């Protein structure tokens, strides 16, 4: 049913390629992975998701190979998905090359839809576990953002690489963690969208723990125990917490032009990037932040002038995972 | 001119699959990786250079069959060896049996010699682990492979997700290192061969440094900085150095007639696993160690009874990169 | 003693698995069969030959009680491990749309004959020779017999079974293994089974369509209960007809095609008594290439063991065969 | 959940072993196969008085290395028709007619059920027909060869003639032919067409059914038309059992009804072989429908008549009034 043509980089190690569905002429994305045919976690998770900001699962099928053999005729699972041409990663580097900041309306739209998508996932009990700009699909014309790449997602049963966006509890080898690790990533994406470069760029985990400490300050004994208990008494150098207003001072200087956006973005950044995972602002709660107040005004449009994408038709599971204060605030 | 059938696994990015050469009837391994024909492939150029009894032979290579494409598929054809040190180890583990000292000697020797040659060309493998060490049970030949991470370390430049066998300088944001990182791996493999489990098994960059310190002791201020200068004044908790006979006490206990095997292996383990990369015993130099004296006796055989594999017909390049003291000891 | 791992497949009446010998690190095959004395193990203890699997060890494993139930007892036969079969090598070339090179057809057929000649010299009949039983190492191109669950001093296969067996014969000779040798030479040259019928009737017809009608007397040397039994009358075809297309595609100014087919005709004969004996076959011109000193594997390597005949092998070779076979 | 113990033998593939369910103490049979299965998928569909119940299934791993066992758990019954047969054979005695009727009936009803789901068993033989000596219940088992036949195993004596001619395509009638061979052996004390090979067997079939016509031959395998086969005359079933009919006599139509039922089963043309659910209404089973009939033990007869809706749907109207007592 599909013409496979041209490789779109690499997903969860498996290969992702462009494809045309011959019945409709439409282009789709096909991630082919090597499964053992006697159960694939990513595809079972994909079958559950339905949300305005998650890639649609379209079809799936196994490659034939034909060559039988009393060893392993391998077999390849083909997951067919909605094709969206860009990522938040690309839009950023496009603005970077232009030495220009992403407009605050796009930063608001992207962070919102990322938060809403990750809240749904967490409401189903699913943790994406590898949120980074390279996974946040974007449509330049409608500025829809969709989640994708669920090769690392998992239903965290009580009892991954890409290092710039991992939660600090992960870099300390926490043997147990919560869905909050995605919230730390949300903070890192929002952070990079505002800064023009990663907030905590470091080659290894040691290198990053330092850079996080050089900003959040030295973690307390109690904070350290909420991340990894085995390190409750592991002492770090005593660094005093630096504050966002300072790090972005130059950006606030050059850009800022009659906007409280910078105050709201940095406040929202603070509520995401917290050592104690339980103290991190939950994603569906975050939708109510004043940073998104612009998106609920009726006269707000895309910079193009076109209409805003889907933002407000919350499902009941979305509403159920919102505090009463949040439920009143989000109604546009 | 190959019948491609059955996937062996995932190498550096690409997939490796078994294949039959239709001209000779022989079985080979084909690693298919996603190249860009407009650029150069590092792994293939490196392999094109290697000729050594303990490196996989490069047999052939070819590209497999629009604008906006660019992404083509490089097919590298190599010698097929059906096992790894990884598989042999987990084999003995299940039997609650220690790998015999004759094999621990054979494998570590051939690994050192393969890595000594590699260094003599200026190449660094950068990801030595049991899974890369091909083994043939019948001859107990060991060969290096998986050169997707190899590189001719050029002073002045700058990310691997292999966890247990990386050198401490790598787990700090080093950005400059030497071929000594391969020697640290040699130590971890020899360590695991003797212990039945990884010497420093911890899931993250941070957890492992901790596990290494609980054994090697806290690094001195100068030992740090020969690893990563950016962390010279970084103090760790004060751990006392453990004794290898302590870690191996139970293994040393069970195996009666300790002989110098345990003493020579632990002396050789000590000379590999050193914080300062510059103080680590060089791989060809290691060949002359007393641990391998059994390999040089004329009456020594494999446990099967068969003859020992290639061990001593050193090339001229090997000799030039051996201290004169080592050469008289190594040539039997 | 042994670490048991991968299941390689199914032998005669049991499962065969990979295993590591803990003393040596070597990989071996263990055939575990239900000992509910074995014949196969007695047969295995006798065999020593370059082209038979080595018997390495054996031990019993029991599950349950005894006088209570019937518990279980299992014979575990430990053998030399070879990683491929002729069956696998064949299907590999088939997928490639390629003929097995004549040097490998020579090597495999030669070594198969020698093992079966030795086996027969002991008076043993293998009784189930097929590509799945002919172990091969691509690296050396050594061929070894295995799977002796049917061997016997005088089956569920059908494609490589002799015509006498498929006629229900009660008595047979060791020449049933020579028919199987030819059906393997045939598949190596045709790229597909010479006689491939699902059943034990469909198969005789496909044989008849090539060998012609067995004479009144020929049918009597196969199964006497069928002498005066008439079959449809087909005229015998010629192997050069059946292989005409292959002989064209593979061309060459070599006598291999003529020599290979001359050997096929001498193997595949209705009369068991007229079939070329396995050790006599070694002297056939087909294997003259193997006796040249300059010959190598296609790889470039040395040829496997081919000529160091034991004294028993020599006793079962005609004097003409002895001068032709010693290089 | 299970203690795996004594090995009972080999089914279509894999080994079957005795086992105890630790929860109930009950004994069950576990078929362990090396694996979406077909046999397990088919087993999951069947629920009928004369098919083994599938109780459970579970997989064991054993290994964890780069480059599985299905365990099918079933109702345990300690005998087969095969084992009951050798019992009377060794006893120099014929299987009682009430038992022949019971076994053939339950077998027909089980295969009739199986066909109504579109499944073909393809390897019915005495060794597959479980029996309980106490109740004389018969249940089908060993579905490793079953398949639904959307248009290669070594079963010998009970294969249909179209199968022994390797017919690339066939119908569920092959199970009907086996029913006939099982009934036949129950009456004769030995296989009807026992031969070392297929050749020996067609020869034995030809010596009884006579030489097949071209069109009969074309309903089996279109190939081999007008090809081979001497002129052999059809023999008579009453001749074959003449010695048995003497010794027994009985003054009963049992021998006539059995041989009539044998004739309607063992026919070259597959479409002309008596369908199984039809077979239940045959006069042979009239005794099983009498209220005063009991087992030879004195006990009650097993389940025989409480037909599901599908069983009724595949019975001719004449058959339904004949079968309901
Ligand atoms: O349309 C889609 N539906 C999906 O599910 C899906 C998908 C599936 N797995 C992953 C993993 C990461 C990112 C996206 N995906 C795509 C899909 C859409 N592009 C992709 C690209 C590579 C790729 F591999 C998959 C996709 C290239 N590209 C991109 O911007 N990149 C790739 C990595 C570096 C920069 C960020 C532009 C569009
Ligand atoms: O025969 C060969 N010639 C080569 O060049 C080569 C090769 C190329 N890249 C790599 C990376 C790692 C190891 C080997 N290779 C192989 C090659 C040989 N086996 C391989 C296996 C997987 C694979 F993907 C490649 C190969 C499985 N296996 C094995 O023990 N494993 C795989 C990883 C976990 C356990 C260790 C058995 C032999
Ligand atoms: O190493 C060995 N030493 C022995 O004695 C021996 C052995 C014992 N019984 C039999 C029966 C048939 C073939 C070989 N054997 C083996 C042995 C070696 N492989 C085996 C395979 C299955 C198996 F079941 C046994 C073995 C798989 N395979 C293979 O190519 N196949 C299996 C059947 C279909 C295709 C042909 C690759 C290697
Ligand atoms: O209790 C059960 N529930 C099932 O499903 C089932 C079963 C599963 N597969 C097959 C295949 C053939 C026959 C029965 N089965 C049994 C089961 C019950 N016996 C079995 C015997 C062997 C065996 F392997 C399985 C079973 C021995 N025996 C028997 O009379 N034999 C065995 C073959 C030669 C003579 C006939 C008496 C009881």
């Amino acid at each position: 049913t599909y013409d496979i043509g041209r490789v779109l980089g690499n997903g969860s190690f498996g290969v992702v390629t462009e494809a045309r569905c011959v019945d409709t002429g439409e282009v789709v994305a096909i991630k082919k992975v090597l499964q053992d045919p006697r159960k694939n976690r990513e595809l079972d998770i994909m079958k559950e998701l339905k949300h305005p900001n998650v890639v649609k699962l379209i079809d799936y099928f196994y490659t034939e190979m034909g060559e039988r053999d009393s060893n392993d005729h391998n077999r390849f699972l083909n997951v067919v998905m909605e094709h969206i041409p860009e990522t938040v990663y690309r839009v950023m580097k496009s603005f970077l090359r232009a030495n220009q900041q992403v407009p605050f309306i796009l930063i608001k739209l992207y962070t919102y839809q990322m938060c809403r998508a990750l809240g749904y996932l967490h409401a189903l009990g699913i943790c994406h576990r590898d949120i980074k700009p390279q996974n946040l699909l974007v449509d330049s014309r409608t500025h829809v953002l969709k989640l994708c790449d669920f090769g690392s997602a998992k239903r965290l049963v009580p009892g991954i690489c890409s290092r710039f966006y991992r939660a600090p509890e992960l870099m300390l080898g926490a043997s147990e963690y919560t869905t909050a690790i995605d919230v730390w990533s949300i903070g890192c994406v929002l952070g990079e969208l505002l800064l023009g470069r990663p907030l905590f760029a470091g080659e290894t985990s040691v290198d990053q723990l330092v850079k996080i400490i050089q900003i959040l300050g030295t973690p307390s004994r109690r904070q350290m125990s909420t991340m990894n208990p085995n390190y409750t008494e592991f002492r770090f150098p005593d660094v005093k917490p630096r504050e966002w207003k300072s790090i972005f001072a130059s950006h606030i200087a050059s850009t800022e032009t009659n906007d409280p956006s910078w105050d709201q973005a940095l406040d929202l950044l603070t509520k995401f990037l917290r050592y104690e995972p339980g103290e991190r602002l939950l994603p569906l709660e975050a939708l109510a932040h004043d940073f998104f107040d612009e998106l609920r005004l009726p006269s707000t449009r895309l910079p193009s002038g076109g209409p805003l994408p889907e933002l407000f038709t919350f499902s009941q599971l979305e509403l159920q995972n919102m505090s009463p204060a949040a439920q009143v605030k989000c109604i546009p």
